[PDB]
């Protein structure tokens, strides 16, 4: 269904930090990729990784169910993009 | 990929009205559905539906990528779930 690309060049993810208001120190992990979405060409998306989960290897991917959750108006919404591979 | 279901009790959608601060008048059609996100039983999940179209007749069906949209923050979005039918 959703087809995600991750070329060479995104094969590294980089990291953000902080602190939470409550005092929690913070760590996020970021990768790009590519997502076709039916355009001329793919289009580049940042992905947030799960705490623990490395970066996503280069290949082909689609997007598993746990990515989407109810969101607090009753519509679907995308919690994270959470990916698997391929075939 | 993501099942969607809209029971018989789900043909019809209801109406949402207003007034944009600039003047504008909306109309605005929602209709319920079931989304399977993998949990025991599917989820209810609101629809709001596009300018134009019908309330989606009982049946099975899946996510068309047109519901999906870089936001503003650079990550994948859904915009609306638009639906097309299962086979």
């Amino acid at each position: 269904m959703i087809k995600v690309e991750i070329k060479p060049s995104q094969a590294q993810f980089t990291t953000r930090s902080g602190v939470s208001r409550q005092g929690k120190p913070y760590s996020l992990n970021e990768q790009l990729c590519y997502v076709d979405l039916g355009n001329e060409y793919p289009v580049l998306v940042k992905i947030t990784l799960d705490e623990g989960q490395p970066a996503y290897a280069p290949g082909l991917y689609t997007v598993h169910l746990s990515s989407f959750k109810v969101g607090q108006f009753g519509s679907l919404m995308i919690d994270r993009l959470r990916l698997v591979p391929a075939k």
